[PDB]
Parts: C-alpha cells; sequence; structure tokens
C-alpha cells in the first residue's frame, strides 16, 4: 500500500456508507476507527434494512465490552436476515481490522445494492449487473468492471441510455480525455438521473481501479430501477 489505488476501494466504500446515513445525521471519517464501537454501523444497517434491531445496544459504549455487544448486535442481524459474512467476528470491527471490515462493507453493498433490487438463482450478483449493463448496451461488448471502463466512454454511453439527450454525442468522444469523459458523464448522472459520485471521476479511469469499487458505482443505476 505505497501505490495510491489500492486506497479506491476504501474511498468508495466509506462514500457509500457516507450516502446511506447522510439522513439519519452521522458520517464516517474513518472506516478502520469509526465503526468500531457499533454505533454507526447499526445506523448504517437499520437504514439499508428498512428495519430496527431485534434487541436493545449500548447506547454510550465507553469501554470495549460494550462496543463488543454493540457490534456483536450488528452481526446477529445480519445472521438474522440471511446475510451469510466473510470470516467476520466482533473484535474484527471493534479492533480496527481494516481489511475484514473493508469486506464487510462490500458484503453489505452485494447484497442491499446489487443482489436485492435485481429480484436466476444459477446466476451470481455480478452476473446480474453485468446483465443489467449489457441489456442497457447492447452495442457495446461489456465484459468487465475496470477496463470497459477506463474511457469513460461506456460512461456517456450508459447515462444516456438512461436518458436519452444526456450524453448524446459518446461515441465521438476523445478516449485520451478518460476524465474529462468520465466526469461528463457522471456529474449528468448526478444532476438527472440522482445517482451521487461514490467513487470520483478520477478513480473510475485509474488504470488500477479494481472491479468491487466500481461495481459499487455502477451498481446505483438499477436500484434506481432505470
Amino acid at each position: 500500500e505505497d501505490a495510491p489505488w489500492k486506497k479506491i476501494q476504501q474511498n468508495t466504500f466509506t462514500r457509500w456508507c457516507n450516502e446511506h446515513l447522510k439522513c439519519v445525521s452521522k458520517r464516517i471519517a474513518n472506516l478502520q476507527t469509526d465503526l468500531s464501537d457499533g454505533l454507526r454501523l447499526i445506523a448504517l444497517l437499520e437504514v439499508l434494512s428498512q428495519k430496527k434491531m431485534h434487541r436493545k445496544h449500548n447506547q454510550r459504549p465507553t469501554f470495549r465490552q460494550m462496543q463488543l455487544e454493540n457490534v456483536s448486535v450488528a452481526l446477529e442481524f445480519l445472521d438474522r436476515e440471511s446475510i451469510k459474512l466473510v470470516s467476520i467476528d466482533s473484535k474484527a470491527i471493534v479492533d480496527g481490522n481494516l481489511k475484514l471490515i473493508l469486506g464487510l462493507i462490500w458484503t453489505l453493498i452485494l447484497h442491499y445494492s446489487i443482489s436485492m433490487p435485481m429480484w436466476a438463482k444459477k446466476q451470481t450478483p455480478k452476473q446480474r449487473l453485468l446483465g443489467w449493463i449489457q441489456n442497457k448496451l447492447p452495442q457495446l461488448p461489456i465484459t468487465n468492471f475496470s477496463r470497459d471502463w477506463q474511457s469513460g466512454r461506456a460512461l456517456g454511453a450508459l447515462v444516456d441510455s438512461c436518458a436519452p439527450g444526456l450524453c448524446p454525442d459518446w461515441d465521438s468522444w476523445d478516449a485520451s480525455k478518460p476524465v474529462t469523459n468520465a466526469r461528463e458523464a457522471m456529474q449528468q448522472a448526478d444532476d438527472w438521473l440522482g445517482i451521487p459520485q461514490v467513487i470520483t471521476p478520477e478513480e473510475i479511469v485509474d488504470p488500477n481501479v479494481d472491479e468491487h469499487s466500481v461495481m459499487t458505482y455502477l451498481s446505483q443505476f438499477p436500484k434506481a430501477k432505470l
């Protein structure tokens, strides 16, 4: 983690998180520290499930035993809801294990933002979303969530697919201007489709952008049932 690209998933997951907590008045500044007492994790779970937790929690969790109980309430909720998790336990969150915490948020995005608004038992959520984009853009070979998006042009194309007239000249856009294109597209999706910029233009056309960051951004397109 010298290289500035390794930070993209973290940036993007965190903006994803804030987007869902912005109306219950919380925000994360640092995912490694700001979920450790369990309170913001609970705020997030409640907004995404549109439910309330099954039992009470420690509203003022001054010491670690209380923070572990809080986190164990988020985690049981998730068992209760049938969201399987990747090697997650309470101490992982309270102790600030960043790789496990990034993985938890990904499990959430994958479930709430991709798997749940798409209804295909033998169809993976990566596959559902791939298929949704391919259906909006039948004239583009769309096979991945990285290199296909690097020029900015598939973005123009998807946004215009969704609201024709927003990026009508996408196919004449200069692929040597990947940031300019990305920004033009993603602003038009911001302004006219409601799609927030949880990944930045610079980040989305980065040579080493990870697919999970890009899926996070794109998954907002059909959860907004376009």
